């Protein structure tokens, strides 16, 4: 039910250095087509220090974006992070 | 299917200040039971600068904390963060 759209991006984050923005839709990773942020997040878990190739939606139009899910700084778990919020209906 | 049980709280965030901890699952905002990520976000999201009365579960047992959900530094939307990623499968 979550949406992949992004309501914030946090400073000095995967999502931030990889340029996403507010507004931006995930549309596909890794030539992979998701409608859920879950699919989205499951990824990110998964792939922590792996490029991540995402097509996204930005104002309708689409982008080439390149995305490597980051560790948190004081969580010791073996899985990667976005650094972003989702939007919620 | 994103399961209401903290992955990572953020430093100075309404979660943090809340006492939420890696683990904890919320139970009920409000004396509402929920079972869904989405549910919880919902709530925050609506409830900028309000107190939630939250029962949570940490290893079995229940806690009862109050959340007071905020805006994010950057953000100008009118809306409320938790300030913490969930678990997902």
């Amino acid at each position: 039910m979550i949406e992949p759209v992004l309501e914030n991006v946090q400073p000095n984050s995967a999502a931030s250095k990889a340029g996403l923005q507010a507004g931006d839709r995930i549309v596909k990773v890794d030539g992979q087509p998701l409608t859920q942020w879950v699919t989205f997040v499951m990824l990110v878990r998964d792939n922590p220090g792996k490029s991540l190739a995402l097509e996204i939606e930005r104002q309708g139009s689409p982008l080439s974006l390149t995305l490597i899910p980051e560790s948190k700084p004081g969580n010791g778990k073996a899985i990667g992070f976005v650094g972003a919020e989702p939007k919620v209906i």
